[PDB]
C-alpha cells in the first residue's frame, strides 16, 4: 500500500470501512457520535468511543527507508450542560490492533492507560486532541486551560495551543504531517474566522509502527460531552 | 464518498489486499494471479483474483449519486505456448465476490459455465485483455486476441482488437464518467501503440450500490503468467 485516501462527506449508518469500537454510533443524521448518549440524546458519564479506518497505512518502511506524509481534514462540535464539559475527542494514530485501554474512560480520552499515559516507552500513539477539561488535580498533565494538544506517547502534550471551547459550534481541522520536515501541522477553525495553530516536530519511525490504523477517539469520565464528527477526510502517500 | 489507494508494487505483508485462489506475490514484488510451479512457469487450470478490502460506494439511490472510478494498472504476460490462456481482467462485483465454479479457463475466473452469458445472473463489470479464442471453445469470442467490456456477460459488449506482445508490460487506462455513462480504456505499450474501447453502460443497473474492485486472470487447458506490476484506484461519489 503505496497510498490511500478517504472522505466522509457525512456518516452513513452503513458504512462498510470503518471499526467503531466502545460506545461509538452513527446516528441517523449522519453524525458520529463518539460518546455514549441517553434515551434523550444527552451525553452521559465513563464512556469511550472510538472510530478506525479499516484499511492500513503503511506509515514508513524500514527496509528502504520512506516515510509517508499524511493529512487529515474533519470537523467536529461537542454539546453539554455542563459548566465544566469533559473530556475531548481526539484525532490518532495507533497500531492496526489498538483497541481502548483499561481505565481511559476520562482525561485519556480513550487513548492511553493510567499507569503509563506519561510513559512514551510504554505507548504507540500519535493523536490531536481537543482537550476541554483540564483541572489542575485530576487532569495533571494539562495546561490550566482548555487547549489543542500534540500528544506523543503521552497523555501530556508535547505542544499545546490555547484554546475556547463553543458550545456546540463545528472547529474544523486540518492536520498535516511532513515527512521530509518531521513536522506535525494543526490548523484549527471556528466559523468566524478564529484560528488556533500548533505544531511539533516529531520522527513518526519512532513514535509508531510501519503499519497503522487512523481515527478518532473521544472520552468523558465524571464530567462528559457529546463528540460529534461530521465529516472526515484523509490521505497518505509512503515516499522516499 | 471517496476513496482512493495505489501500488506502485505489491508487498508481501499487505493489509489490504483480498487474495482468492492461486493469487501470489512474488519476490520481486509482482502480484502472480494464476498459478506456477517451482521454476516460475504457469500452470494449467487455475484462476487467482484480488480485491482491495475495502468496499466502493458506486452509487447511491437515496442521493441520486453515483460514482467515477479510474483504475491504473500495468500488467505483463508470459508464456511458452503459441497460443496462450486465458487472460486478464480488472473487474468490479459485489463486496462478498468469490471464484465461480467452473471459471478456470475462458470464463477468466469471472463467471460460472450455465450462467456467463446470461446477464440476469451475473453482478459483473470487467475489462479483459483476452488471449485465447478458439471460436470451438470461447464462442462468445471474436476470432483474434482483444480487449473487452463485459457487461454481466464473458460476452464483451465491445471488444477491440489486440496484440499480445510476450513478457511486455501494457499501461491500462479504466475510467467512468457517470454523466456520460461512459466507460472507456486506453491501453499502451511501451513503444506507443494503443488500444482504445469504450461503452455507455449503467453501473446502477449491473452492480449493487456497495462493490469491491480487484483483478482476477486464468488458465485452462492454455496457460500463461498474469503478472500485475502496479495498480491505481480512485474513485468518488458524485451528484447525478
Ligand atoms: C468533578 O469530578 C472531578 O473531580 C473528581 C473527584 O475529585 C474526579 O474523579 C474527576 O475526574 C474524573 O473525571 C474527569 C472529568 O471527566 C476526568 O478528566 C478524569 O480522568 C476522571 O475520569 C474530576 O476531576
Ligand atoms: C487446446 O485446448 C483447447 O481445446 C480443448 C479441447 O476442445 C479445450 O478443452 C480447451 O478449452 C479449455 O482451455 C481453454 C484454454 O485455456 C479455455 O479457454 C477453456 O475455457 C477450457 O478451459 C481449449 O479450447
Ligand atoms: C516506563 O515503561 C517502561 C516499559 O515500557 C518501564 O520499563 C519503565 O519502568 C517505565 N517507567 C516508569 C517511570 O514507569
Ligand atoms: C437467466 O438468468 C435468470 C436469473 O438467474 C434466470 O431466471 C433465467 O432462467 C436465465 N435464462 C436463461 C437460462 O437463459
Ligand atoms: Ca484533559
Ligand atoms: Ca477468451
Ligand atoms: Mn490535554
Ligand atoms: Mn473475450
Amino acid at each position: 500500500s503505496d497510498s490511500l485516501s478517504f472522505s466522509f462527506i457525512n456518516f452513513d449508518q452503513d458504512e462498510r470501512n470503518v471499526i467503531a469500537q466502545g460506545d461509538a454510533r452513527i446516528s441517523g443524521n449522519n453524525i458520529l457520535q463518539l460518546t455514549r448518549t441517553d434515551s434523550d440524546g444527552t451525553p452521559v458519564r465513563s464512556t469511550v468511543g472510538r472510530i478506525l479506518y479499516s484499511a492500513q497505512v503503511r506509515l514508513w518502511e524500514k527496509s528502504t527507508n520512506r516515510v509517508a506524509n499524511f493529512q487529515s481534514q474533519f470537523s467536529f462540535f461537542l454539546e453539554s450542560p455542563l459548566s465544566n464539559p469533559a473530556d475531548g475527542i481526539a484525532f490518532f494514530i495507533a497500531p492496526p490492533d489498538t483497541a481502548i485501554p483499561s481505565g481511559s474512560a476520562g482525561g485519556l480520552l480513550g487513548l492511553f492507560s493510567p499507569k503509563t499515559a506519561q510513559n512514551e516507552s510504554a505507548n504507540q500513539v500519535l493523536a490531536v486532541e481537543f482537550d476541554t477539561f483540564y483541572a489542575q488535580n485530576s487532569n495533571t498533565w494539562d495546561p490550566n486551560y482548555p487547549h489543542i494538544g500534540i500528544d506523543v506517547n503521552s497523555i501530556k502534550s508535547a505542544k499545546t495551543v490555547r484554546w475556547e471551547r463553543r458550545e456546540g459550534v463545528t472547529l474544523n481541522v486540518l492536520v498535516t504531517y511532513n515527512p521530509s520536515t518531521k513536522t506535525l501541522d494543526v490548523v484549527a477553525t471556528y466559523p468566524d474566522g478564529q484560528r488556533y495553530q500548533i505544531s511539533v516536530v516529531v520522527d513518526v519511525t519512532t513514535v509508531l509502527p510501519e503499519w497503522v490504523r487512523v481515527g478518532f477517539s473521544a472520552a468523558s469520565g465524571e464530567q462528559f460531552q457529546t463528540h460529534n464528527l461530521e465529516s472526515w477526510s484523509f490521505t497518505s502517500t509512503l515516499l522516499y
